[PDB]
């Protein structure tokens, strides 16, 4: 089987691999207004949508993998044949298991990128060089985000020691199969904030947003990986459905 082969067969892994990129992207641009030349400069809000759609071609691209899994079994129903099942039963696994965990992923990147955006009504310039941050409206708004934070369960049977190495430091997972988001950055951001009314010196204000975008940078980072560790899941499907298929004409 061809790479046009696997793409004629409705799998094409640069789809929602180039859409999460256009929503890491949309995120990255995200900027808190600041000063240049005493003269307020406005900040960059999101568009959310880039993050909706990076959503959906996840969740489309796994239901095309497993209609592609699922033929390529059939007509291949020994221990070539037992092996081979084995192995399929192995790859539906981690197809469920990456597209429920990047759509919550994605989700999270989502509502960051939310307060990134409103957030922005509550900073506002004050004198002629004076910045205004009404921190507790923020602080309620990041807290909200925390509140809602989405949960990831995993397939039925799954290696919980395995996935927790796979996934990283960014995500924890229960007993139970729960893959949960750390709020670790969440809570330092809202940690930082400044109580409601206070106004800061263009030095005081910098050194708060340049703390704040670092935390900002540090969840960019932490799904970035996870995009990349996706991405290589996508890559070894298609080696699957590349050998299994070669499997197929070999037995016939």
């Amino acid at each position: 089987m061809t790479d046009d082969d696997l793409r004629a067969a409705g799998v094409d892994r640069r789809v929602p691999e180039q859409k999460l990129g256009a929503a890491i992207d949309e995120f990255a641009s995200l900027r808190l207004p600041d000063r240049i030349d005493g003269r307020f400069v406005d900040g960059r809000r999101a568009n959310l949508t880039v993050f909706d759609d990076a959503r959906v071609a996840v969740r489309g691209h796994a239901r095309a993998q497993r209609n592609l899994l699922e033929r390529l079994e059939t007509e291949l129903l020994d221990p070539i044949l037992q092996g081979l099942v084995d192995v399929i039963g192995q790859g539906k696994s981690d197809i469920d298991a990456y597209a429920t965990i990047v759509e919550g992923l994605t989700k999270y990147f989502q509502s960051v990128a939310d307060v990134m955006s409103k957030l922005q009504d509550y900073i506002s310039a004050k004198d002629d060089k004076n910045m205004k941050i009404d921190g507790g409206k923020i602080k309620a708004l990041i807290q909200q985000v925390i509140d809602h934070l989405p949960t990831m369960q995993l397939p039925k049977g799954a290696d919980i020691a395995r996935w927790r190495k796979e996934l990283g430091d960014a995500v924890s997972i229960s007993d139970s199969g729960v893959v949960t988001i750390n709020p670790d950055k969440l809570i330092k951001m809202r940690d930082s904030l400044p109580p409601d009314g206070t106004v800061w010196d263009t030095a005081r204000y910098q050194a708060w947003n340049t703390a704040f975008s670092g935390q900002k940078d540090n969840i960019q980072n932490d799904v970035q990986t996870l995009v990349e560790k996706y991405s290589h899941q996508n890559s070894n499907f298609d080696n699957l459905v590349k050998v299994l298929s070669g499997a197929i004409s070999t037995l016939t």
